[PDB]
């Protein structure tokens, strides 16, 4: 049939097209993203790659997504916990937000690490999948709009270190992803739980957008 890879993009190219042009991001492309929002949706970020890689941790093993167990160079926790303490201080663990579409996010993301491992996949498609595509221009737009050191402090989460090229990378990941046992019945489910994945975002950015709208 059509390789994995290339059945996600398909799958998700419409539901991709409204979360890009989705009001939050609309907002922050125009330069417009105060240090609140930012910290926000930092904070958010913290919980929902704290639960995926909690998950990918308890399935690495699992066939269903050993051939994408890649630690060293995609997870994102470690640098998100300097991006906490640069923007929350030292006691930023008892200082961060836990918005409600965070903990719907976060209950996903177990409810598939612990019953449905065969999807998990289509959760580090969305989040990782994603990082290497386009956390160049974004993260422009946030050094600027904030001042932020090139240095990167604060931004971390936005840096790739064991990665030399990410284009590379990411064409090496398709390729892996394409061997990853397949049959009907779960490339159906998988593309079918990267669009839920998809919503889950969308729906943490209108969610986010409301509260910055006090
Ligand atoms: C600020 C709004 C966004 C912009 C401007 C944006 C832009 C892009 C661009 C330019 C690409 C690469 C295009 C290509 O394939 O040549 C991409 C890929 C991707 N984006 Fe976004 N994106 C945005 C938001 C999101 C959101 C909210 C998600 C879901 C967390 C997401 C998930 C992905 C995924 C999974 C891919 C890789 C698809 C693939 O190549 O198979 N993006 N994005
Ligand atoms: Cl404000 C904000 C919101 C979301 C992120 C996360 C990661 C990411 C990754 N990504 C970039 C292009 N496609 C996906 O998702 C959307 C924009 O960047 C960073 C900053
Ligand atoms: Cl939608």
């Amino acid at each position: 049939s059509q390789d994995l890879s290339e059945a996600l993009k398909e799958a998700t190219k419409e539901v991709h097209i409204r979360a890009e042009n989705s009001e939050f991001m609309r907002n922050f492309q125009k330069g417009q993203v105060s240090r609140e929002g930012f910290k926000l949706v930092m904070a958010s970020l913290y919980h929902i790659y704290t639960a995926l890689e909690e998950e990918i941790e308890r399935n690495k093993q699992n066939p269903v997504y050993a051939p994408l167990y890649f630690p060293e160079e995609l997870h994102r926790r470690a640098a998100l916990e300097q991006d906490m303490a640069f923007w929350y201080g030292p006691h930023w663990q008892e200082a961060i937000p836990y918005t409600p579409a965070t903990q719907h996010y976060v209950k996903r993301l177990h409810e598939v690490g612990g019953t449905h491992p065969e999807l998990l996949v289509a959760h580090a498609y969305t989040r990782y999948l994603g990082d290497l595509s386009g956390g160049q221009v974004l993260k422009k737009i946030a050094q600027k709009a904030m001042a932020l050191p090139s240095s990167g402090e604060g931004l971390a989460f936005f840096t790739f270190p064991s990665i030399d090229n990410p284009t590379k990378f990411k064409q090496l990941y398709r390729a892996r992803m394409n061997t990853l046992e397949m049959t009907p019945e779960v490339k159906h489910r998988v593309t079918e739980e990267a669009k839920t994945a998809f919503l889950l975002n969308i729906e943490l950015f209108e969610e986010l957008q409301a509260l910055l709208t006090e």
